């Protein structure tokens, strides 16, 4: 479509001004998005992102959440760079077990050649990496979206730093001609991106607020 | 076609009412189907299923049976799930030796996405597996058949249980809109599926009633 | 085309009756075909066959022979069955080194399904194998030829025997409808195939009559 | 196009007669081309060649050179023969790390069958190899160029010798019908190729005249 809202797990997720939101939009979530005490962005999620480091404990929890009718997730995307020095073999191991998991690099992240070369050089020769928030923005750019509203990204309120996250965002702004907006006025991110021009979150009860663990025999068969 | 009869090795195979059979149909057999003392379903078989656990002793016996003109088999199908934790490597080893063996998962079982995801989750996180009877029904559904007549399935008269076999059958009934019928009135299976609305088996003599074993040197070259 | 002459290294190669040869034909040779003391079949060869067991010492000798203008070879074919228990890995090793070598099984021998299944079963369960003469006939059948004139095959004047070579030839006669002829009246092969209905070989001088050996350092780099 | 100038790192690179150059042409460079004290051939390079033996220290240096706006390189080509005994695995390792590196053999050098067979035989059975200058000429021939002007090739002023470099050049002259020219009258190469029928290089200041080395932790992650 045209508009998409990407959200992180920062402390500014609860300070969203709902007068700046567009009419039609999609929501992207990642990692421990189910720790919310309120439904800040509803229960409809276009896509979710899980890192290869912890994936078995996340798929099980997502299955349990979807079984109890708490969220309506459409896609599951693995946040892998397919680089030989970090997660090349683990991505193959994960993909050999599941069939409904979409690999991010092969499908969306490989279509940005300059950004891919930049990231690979910085990973190989400088030991620097981007967070999940920039990964979601890159995937949204690669999927055709043009308006990206950022929230919940507080810029870390040793690979990850603030000189690579800000430099990568400016790289995508200059090379692919997309618009970035901030919907949290008090967030430090608003100092770099313009506020757009001009609803109480319902409470959650008896919800799951911890990551579930698979039984003991699950690890035995994988080892 | 439209109708197909799937048969197991249960004790109710000899108690079939032949007034309920349709006009044109195909027969599916599996495992030690040649231990019959009578020709309950004739000598024409559309397809046969062999598990990867014991396959070398089965192909040899099937070759000997077909050489002596006792059965007329058309296809041989390997009952493999292609899951890394059970039979992923053994299936490749078997397929590297024979060229006339059809892999079930790649050809028929991979076209049912929801059923495949359900089975993979239950295998990975709960240690539960389905029997060959449900595998044959799933393959028949995936091959275009609409009427499936079950027989010889007595529901086990530790992976296999009666809460996964019955749950999988209901899953296929709800999701793919197929009809299941039981042709053994005294079988416990008739309590869950309707009896359809309204011939002596010839005796077998000097037949093979035991699984044949390859010579000793066959195992040496494989090890 | 239509006619092809296949020749072995037997003692009946020097007893060919040249009145029975057709007008236009092709010649197939194999193994140590350059040990002839006379040019029995000329110096034009359509294809040559080398076994994977000894191939490095044969390619070098063939290169030296072609450099000195003694034979005019068109194709080089590797006589591999691609079976995991005999020469599966060695064929890949050979093909990784040379680019002008044609693999026989992948190109010609895989298009005869019944013959392939028969050979694989006999190899796996009975320890029986065919010689190069039957391999050349099968390849000629698979390449479209219809008239095959056999010579130099004296039927061994422990895998190889006379109950598999004769049984394989009858298998190809019955299943693919080809004509076999013998051009050596005194050969024992004429007792099984009909003689067709109704030229001094030039001498060879200062020729190569032994298989050449590569230098010592060639084996070091391969080990 | 039609014309291309290939240059080496010999001592005759500074003795080029600029009256013999054509109007429109492309320049090929290789290895330590950035050690020039003057801009002999400008700062525009169509393609560059790096050997697999030292590649990590070259990509980093090329990136630093391009960042400082000293050269304008278009393509980077890996000079690999894809032969199992020299650089088959190292080429795969290099290609698994970078995405903007073009493999020479797969793209350009595999389209010359006779030359490839000649090179493979000489490598396998005689321990002889060609230099980078002949590799660049072969790639230029395979890319459609017809006029090739050689410079900086002083013919080594133990695999490499002067009986393989001269024999390979004559092989390409006879088999592919291309024209070779020499633009350095005093070079020994002019004795074998005709001089064509009938500008001060600017000085370089504060330039990089040594190969840069990656940090210590780069080697740790690769080992």
């Amino acid at each position: 479509p045209k508009a998409v809202i990407v959200a992180g797990n920062g402390e500014s997720l609860s300070q969203i001004d709902y007068r700046l939101l567009p009419k039609n939009y999609d929501v992207f979530r990642c990692n421990q998005f189910y720790f919310e005490e309120r439904y800040f962005l509803g229960n409809k999620i276009k896509a979710v992102f899980f890192t290869p480091g912890v994936f078995l404990e996340q798929y099980y929890t997502l299955y349990h959440l979807k079984r109890n009718n708490e969220y309506f997730v459409d896609n599951v995307i693995l946040s892998s760079f397919n680089h030989p020095t970090v997660d090349l073999e683990k991505s193959q191991k994960i993909q050999a077990l599941f069939i409904d998991v979409i690999n991010g690099y092969e499908k969306h992240l490989s279509k940005l050649t300059a950004f891919d070369v930049y990231l690979r050089y910085k990973e190989l020769y400088e030991n620097q990496r981007i967070t999940s928030g920039v990964y979601m923005c890159a995937v949204a750019i690669a999927m055709g979206y043009t308006d990206i509203y950022l929230t919940g990204i507080d810029f870390y309120q040793s690979y990850h730093s603030k000189d690579i996250d800000l430099e990568a965002l400016s790289f995508l702004q200059q090379h692919y001609h997309v618009n970035f907006y901030s919907i949290s006025p008090m967030s430090p991110l608003s100092k770099h991106f313009p506020i757009p021009t001009v609803f109480v979150a319902p409470l959650k009860e008896n919800y799951i607020n911890d990551i579930l663990l698979p039984p003991h025999f699950v690890y035995e068969k994988l080892g």
